[PDB]
Parts: structure tokens; sequence; C-alpha cells
RNA sequence: GCGCCGCUGGUGUAGUGGUAUCAUGCAAGAUUCCCAUUCUUGCGACCCGGGUUCGAUUCCCGGGCGGCGC
RNA sequence: GCGCCGCUGGUGUAGUGGUAUCAUGCAAGAUUCCCAUUCUUGCGACCCGGGUUCGAUUCCCGGGCGGCGC
């Protein structure tokens, strides 16, 4: 609730600073600091675990410039003197404008005939595109929640219209999700905790190809840990073709961070008729139609214009969310706030600690740097003048995931046994510095919980040596 | 050495389209597909790896529009009617020009101040950017050689000018590496074969520091593949403070791949002027100074100007390199050509594969699948009219790593065994499809090569079954 | 940039002032049963516009893009 | 955008027409020896420019940026 603490917070430790800021910064652009990097990284990454990988999406890098009949086509040089989007010249001047991509969506869209050529032809596939775009918005503000360039994560999904139906969609259908329908919105009332099956087969939702994508983008947004209580997908009214945006509770209010839209015969029909090229699938008939037209002109293929679920991921503003879902302060010393990023996308896995300013500590803390390198490990080493607990209270503000202290028991004792600290709890077990690694990956991948740990090992009573 | 054949297998195959082809395309950009995507992802990842995670690199995300200012200061804006940048406008018109960025490499430089603070004000730090550059070039081409849009991955290694040395240099002093020094150049002969240590205790190369970048810029550039043959290090003659750039042997000729340069105090400084905010590190004395001034003014930390080592990665070119360097053609089927991506940066890791049409195949088909996306592994399910070769050809082309035949003796057999077949050496081994996915994750990650799997396993005689 | 020749299925090409050849490739059914098998069948293209024209993919003017010369 | 109040170490602030208070934080040495210990010491700032002025962080004009009203 406190954004100021929390952003006190963010700044301090570059999370994130106004970008330019030595130049009297500028607003609505905004650069991400080492932990901030570290975070979205981790968030893109597990996108794209979660999506790409478990869906065989065709990701692409398309390029930001785009020229003026492209988005005249699209229809953004008409919907808006001036307008909303970064002009720009390529080429030597003159009769070549263009602008700096306002999503990144397009590109799927003009390379639709290879991406279906890729997939054999055949339907339904999906492609995605993450990427930074760029609004030129008159009046930016509320920190990342309306910004002039940021980073959308996109996916196109082309079916047939007719075969609108997931074969996985009963890998969702026992979720319980808020939803903010058309009616209930319309009729006055909150949104509803229904189980996502029932809410298509009641026909609150279309389908379970509409419903199948709600529900792995809900679990994404809790995987990178967005409260599920203040996370509702909400229908859009008599405001699109079919839109279900997911939207968060911050303080800046509820504020959209993922637009799953159904667009039909859309932006591909709009491009084939500029461009004059045709963007279609072909379908072939599983009862040949013979048409004798006047002579009998047999038909093998139906020519389907395939429909297309565009879900868009703000990063920014999901980022964001997480942020002030993710911001605790602590017991007693309110000066001690930290972060319970989920631990699969922390911006650090693991704190490499000593206890204190001691020679003695050196080759155990090198050592396990090492060692969680070569496991691939993401960690903070922290050795300074600075208490334990100094040093634990600055490694918790940047939600640090767990922390290994090495101590007098470490080193005078035959098993070389560190200790490993949960963050949130800030409980603590004790392992031998050998194998530690592995349970920080085992951790960092949800394999394990704190509760595996705390089970699986002994717990920490205390400190036998100096 | 044939870019006809192998740029109609990229093409073809949408490696990388070129931009807005439907709108009759764009000079200088270029969109990269499914395959090209994938590899490209995958290089990142590599170079995150071998130089974020080794070196505790602090990635940042700056954004691309950089306000007329800045690159006045940086003297971009003054380095060339009209000028060699994207320049655009933010917000309502007017007064607040801008470009878009033509490296990634000033964001580092103007947040200096935060990420020296992270580093807890300590020397030497380097903080990574990986991100897009935009030049508006006159005339742009060869394809990726020079474009208008691409990826730069660059670091920046801030160091005290007087603590030039490196503690792990001993890690790459003992390579043999391709050297084109000032003196050989202007001397009219050819680079040179040195051990890198050597070549720095020769005083051809100044340090260390700039050894060890050297080194290890070597390894990822062969890590990923690019032939050691057709790689060498050309240090700046009288055309730098001291640059030592990467450059491969490419139909276009030798190409700049990786400029690694010494600027000494150069980027930061210009901006502290400007701005006229300080850009420094503080070095504590260790024997302070009292400096009798006409009172006695004692000094505690000496103010230094750090020197910064720039690598400069051309992800572009780089893979442009990958291409000419692993694209070969087979044995007689000269239809038939592959692509030799290093294992770990194959675009896809493996690829599921039946014998023939037969329903009886299904099954281990899609429990592979399911099984080796449980492990994580990049794959290529196909299953088609096609006979297994021409499937074979078809994944060989976009160079998968290694591939999965589930047959006849995988089903007629009680311990279920499909065949694992090297792309490169088109030969094979048999293993229980149970535990395939580990075999084909520990393949892609280098710990076991292909002799390694082909001494642990059975060869492959035949099958038996129908 | 400027100069030179160019553009026809996804790719490689034939050809023409009355809307198109062959190969490949992709799809379907068979046929294969470990390395682009084979037969049948199906899908798919004249870069964009302007000029002249009854009519242009063809001829001419202009843009786009590519192969190359500095 | 327009309107409103604002800007001083990294962060939070005091104050003034003669260049700066306190807290924090970061650093060093000690002191601790498992949760911002304590003492000493050190580092670091008036958003930018213009005007008036002997002189501006202060006063005024203009830009930048932020907190908010539509
Ligand atoms: N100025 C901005 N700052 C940060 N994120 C933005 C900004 N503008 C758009 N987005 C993101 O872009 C996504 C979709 O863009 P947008 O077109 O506005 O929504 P949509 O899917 O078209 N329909 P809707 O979101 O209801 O307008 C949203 O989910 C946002 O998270
Ligand atoms: N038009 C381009 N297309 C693709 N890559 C480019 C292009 N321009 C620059 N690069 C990449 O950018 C990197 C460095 O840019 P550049 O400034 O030209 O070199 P450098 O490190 O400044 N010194 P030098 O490369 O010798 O000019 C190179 O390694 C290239 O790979």
């Amino acid at each position: 609730v406190d954004r100021a603490k929390m952003g006190d917070t963010l700044k301090r430790r570059f999370f994130y600073d106004q970008a330019f800021a030595i130049y009297g910064g500028v607003s609505g652009l905004y650069d991400f600091g080492p932990v901030g990097c570290a975070l979205k990284n981790n968030i893109i990454q597990t996108w794209r675990q979660h999506f790409i990988q478990e869906e065989q999406i065709l990701e692409i890098d398309c390029t930001m410039l785009t020229p003026e009949p492209v988005l005249k086509t699209s229809g953004h040089v008409d919907k808006f003197s001036f307008n909303l989007m970064f002009k720009t010249f390529i080429g030597p001047g003159g009769n070549m404008p263009g602008y700096l991509r306002p999503e990144t969506a397009q590109g799927i869209f003009l390379n639709f005939k290879r991406l279906l050529e890729f997939n054999q032809g055949k339907l339904p596939f999906a492609a995605a595109q993450i990427g930074n775009s760029f609004r030129n918005e008159i009046s930016p503000r509320s920190g990342l929640i309306r910004v002039r360039e940021f980073t959308m994560a996109e996916i196109e999904h082309f079916v047939d219209p007719s075969e609108k139906d997931h074969p996985k969609f009963q890998n969702v259908a026992d979720l319980h999700l808020y939803l903010y329908s058309a009616k209930a919105q319309v009729s006055g009332q909150s949104a509803r905790k229904m189980r996502l099956g029932d809410a298509v087969e009641q026909g609150v939702i279309n389908n379970t190809v509409l419903g199948y994508f709600i529900g792995r983008i809900y679990l994404y947004l809790t995987k990178v840990g967005i409260s599920p209580d203040k996370l509702r997908f909400r229908q859009h009214m008599e405001n699109a073709c079919d839109c279900w945006d997911a939207e968060s509770k911050t303080s800046y209010g509820w504020i959209e961070i993922v637009g799953c839209a159904d667009r039909s015969c859309y932006d591909l029909s709009c491009h084939a008729r500029a461009t004059k090229v045709p963007l279609v699938a072909e379908k072939p008939l599983k009862e040949p139609k013979t048409v004798n037209v006047v002579f009998q002109k047999t038909l093998y293929v139906e020519e389907v214009v395939p429909n297309v679920i565009e879900p868009s991921f703000g990063l920014g503003r999901i980022m964001y969310t997480v942020f002030e879902h993710t911001f605790h302060v602590r017991e007693g010393d309110e000066q001690r706030t930290f972060f319970s990023f989920p631990a699969v996308v922390a911006p650090f896995k693991c704190s490499v600690l000593p206890l204190s300013q001691n020679q003695e500590f050196m080759p155990f803390v090198k050592e396990l740097s090492e060692a969680l390198t070569r496991h691939g490990v993401s960690h903070k080493v922290d050795d300074s003048s600075g208490s334990i607990g100094r040093r634990y209270a600055r490694t918790d503000e940047i939600g640090v995931a767990f922390g290994v202290t090495i101590d007098f028991d470490t080193v005078n004792k035959t098993p070389h046994t560190a200790t490993l600290r949960d963050r949130d709890s800030m409980r603590q077990i004790r392992a031998e510095i050998s194998e530690l690694p592995s349970i920080v990956q085992d951790l960092a991948n949800g394999n394990i919980t704190w509760a595996d740990v705390e089970a699986r090992y002994p717990l920490f009573e205390g400190q036998e040596t100096g």
C-alpha cells in the first residue's frame, strides 16, 4: 500500500531509474537497473517457457521501424495536425516516411504466409513476438503504468473459425478465476469467481480456445507472482470482437496488464486487400465438391481465413504489479522492506554471505560463488564491514530468494555445513556446502518448496565456534 | 562457399526474410523467422551465460529513444544537410528533438553513478546491455553485413587505470589465437598464431585485462561455431585508443563482428562536463595524504576516473558468419544441404520422427514430445506423407542437432528402444525412449559429445519388425 | 548515394500485346518400412503504380527492391 | 496537453542575497560473531539556463522533470 516506501526502495537500489536523469530526465522513458533487468529477463524467460515452449509458438524477430504505407493499411496513421506515433524518415530523408512501431503484432501479420508455410500450411498455429513498442503519449504518467517505450510480448493465434475448440482445455478447465463479464458490468455487479470450464459451458466465454488461453494467462500471471486476489479478467463490453483482458488491482486502481483479443477476419485481410497479396490457409476437403458452372469445376480445398486470438502482454505493467503485490515491510525494523518475488523469477536466486569480516571465511565464499556459477545460479556475494543483519536487510530489499551464511561451525566442523536462510520467512536450515547449489536450483525451479527444504533438512538451533 | 545455395536455403525456410516483402520490401531491414529467431535467442542466452554469468556483469535495460542533447554531448549529432541517424520528435512535436540510438553503450554511461553505487562504489566492475541499434545508412547492402536496425550486445568494463591486471587471465593465457597486430599490418604481413599469454608478455597486447577479454571473446565466437581458422583479432592501427576487433572470413571478405575498444577517459568525461554532474569512482588511500595548503588538508580518497573496455558484439554479423561457416552440402544428394550449428545453439535440439505414416506410431511421438517438453528441450515433431529421409533432409536443412526415429522395433520389442541420429555424421545409436530426453539435454549442453554417445550406447545394426 | 543489368508460384525458371511453361516444394491417398522412393491427385506466381492501348505480365515513364562498380 | 503546488548528497530533509543543517546510506579501521550492533574516521548535494545583482541555491522569466485535477 506504501508506494512512497516501495518507490524509495526501487529508486535507491536502481530497479529502474528515470531515463537521462543526468540531463534532467525525460517523461515516460525509464531505464532498468541490474536488479530490474534481472527480474525482467526472468519474467521473459518464464513467459517463453510457459507459452512458446508449451504451445510450440513461432517466435520471430521483426524490426521496430515500420514504413508509413504499412501503418496506413493497418489504420494507425488514420487512427489519430500531429499524431501519437514517433515519426521518422528512412534513408536520404524525403519520400520514405515511417514510424516506430506502436505494437509488435503487425510483424507477425506481414509474415503470415511464410509462418503458415513453416507450419506446413496446416492450421491452427501460433506465432509470437517479444519486443519493444512506442507510443508518443501526450501525457505519460504513473511511472511504468503509461510510458512512451515499453516491452510487449504478443501472441497471434491463427485458428480455423470452424475448428474453435482446444484439446488441452481440460488442463485449465478446473481453475477458479475472477471473471468480470459484460452483463455484470452493465448490471452494476462486481466480478465473480467461476470454475473456468463452467464459465465456458454457460456461454459466458464463447469457446474453449479463448478459455484455454485465459487459463494459462492466469497461471502465468500467478506464476510470476501477481496475487490471485488482485487479478481478474474483464470481458470487453459493447466497447470489441470479443476481448477479455487481465487486469490487476494496483494503487493506481485496476490496470490492464494483458489484452487477450479475439479478432476475426481483421488485420490480415486489410493487409491483403492493400498489397493485393492474399493471406489465407487452405484446408483439404474431406468430401470434394464438384461445382457445375457454366463445365464441372471440382474443389478439393476450401480457402480458409483464420480467426486470431491476440494476447498482448504488457511487460512493464506486469513488472510493476509484481512490485506492488510482492512489496512487504518487516515486523519491527520497518526500515527493512523486502520483495516476495516468487522463487523462479527472483533477480538473484541466492546470496553468499560470510558471518563477519574475517579472513578464514574467504575460501568458502569464493568456492561457493564459483560452484553456484558452475551450477548456473544467479547469486550476490556480499562481504563488507557490515554486520550479518545489515547484509541481510540489504539483500532482502532486492528480493534475493535465499541466503547462504558461512560461519564458524562451517569452518570448525568436519562436514562443512553452512546455513540456508529463507527470505520471506527469515527462518533457516543447515546443509553441507558441497550440495547447497543443488538445493538452491531445486528451489529456484519449484520442484521443491521451502516447506520441502525445511522437511528434508535439519533446522537451525545455533552456532558453536569462534 | 555457395551463398546462392546457402541463401536459397535460408530464404525458403524463413531463417530471415526481407522486411515488409508484402509491401515490396525495405533495404537494410530484415525479419527473422522461427528458425532464425530460435538460433538468435540461443546465441544471446549463450552470450549471457558466457559473459554476464561468468563475470557478474550488470545488464541493464535502457531505452532506444535518445534526446538530441545526449547525442550532441556524445558527439554523434556533430559526427555527421542531413545526418545518418533516425531523427524523430518526442511529445507535442516541436522543441524536443531526438534520435533512435546508434548504439546501446551510452545508456551504461549515463547511469554510471547508480551502477557504481550498486557495486558499492568499488572498482573494477562491468555493466552490459543487449539491444537493438539504428544507423540510417545511405547504402545498406550485403544482407545482414550492413543493415539499418540490428541487435548489439555491448559490455562496458570500468577499471581503475592503475590496476589494469586480471586475476583470471591464466584461464585464457594458454589459448592459441590469430592476431593481426599493427606492425604486421603496416609491415605487409599476415596475421600470426600466438599463444595469448606470450602475446601479452611481448607487449603485443598491452595488458592482461584486454587479453582476458580477447580470450573469452574468442572462446565465445568458437562456442557458437565460428570456425577458429576464419577468425582473427585485428589490432587497430594509427586508425584508436587501443582497439582490437574480432573479424571473420566470410564470402564478403574479412568482416568486423566484435569491436573490443579500450577507451580511456572518454565518453564519461564529455558527459560529465556537459551535464556538470561528476562521474568518478573514489578509491581509499592506503596511506592518507596531508596536503599543507595556504591549513593542512588531509586526503583519504583519490578520485579515480576509470578506463573502459568496450566490446561491441554484432549479433547480426555473428549470426551470418555462423551461417557461412556452418553451411554444408551432403555427399551425393546435393539438394540436401545442412547446417552444422554447434549443439548448444541449435535452433531445435531434437526431432521426433516416426518411420512411416502409420497409426501405431502416434502414442510414442506424443509421449516423446511431451517428455521433451517436460525436460525442456526444443524439438520439431515431423510426421507427414513423407518418407523418413525426406523428413531427414527437411530437418537437416534447419540444423536440428539430433533426430529421434521411433520405429517397429520400438513398438514390437519389450524395452521400448528408439534411435538417435546425429545430424553432421548421419550415424545413429539406439536407446530406450524413457531416457532419451536426458541424452538429448546432455548433448545440448556439452557435458557429453556425440563421440560420448556412440561410446556409451549400442550403434545401429538394423530394424527387425513390420 | 551514384552508376550497371535485373524482377513470373514458397524456391529455381520458360514464354507472350488477349492472364502463363517446366522443375521443385508443400497437401491428400496410396506405395514404401532408416536417409528428398514411386504412381495418381491437389495447391500456388507475372514487384508496384502511371502512360500509351480495344486490351499489358509483355512496350514506355516513375517508385520499390535485389545482384554487383567507387 | 492544460491547470495546481513542487525540486538541496544515492535516499529523506534544515536553511540562507556572500556556496549548506540533520538523518540515512555507502567506505575504511576497529567492535561485534545469525537478522540495518556500537565508537571513531571518510565520501557525497542547492534540476537547467536566462534576468536583475558587487554577488544567487535563495528573488524574477523561460525550459526540464515529478506529485496530483479532467
Ligand atoms: N503507454 C503504455 N505504457 C505501458 N504499457 C502499455 C502502454 N500502452 C499499451 N500498453 C500495453 O499494451 C497492451 C495492449 O495495448 P492496447 O492496444 O492499448 O490494448 P489492446 O489489447 O489493444 N485493447 P485495450 O488494452 O483495451 O486498449 C496493454 O496490455 C498494455 O499493457
Ligand atoms: N550497419 C551495420 N550492420 C550490422 N552490424 C553493424 C552495423 N554497424 C555497426 N555494426 C556492428 O556494430 C559493431 C561496432 O560498431 P562500430 O562503431 O562501427 O565499431 P566500433 O567498436 O565503433 N569501431 P569499428 O567497428 O572499427 O568502427 C560492429 O562490431 C558491428 O558488428
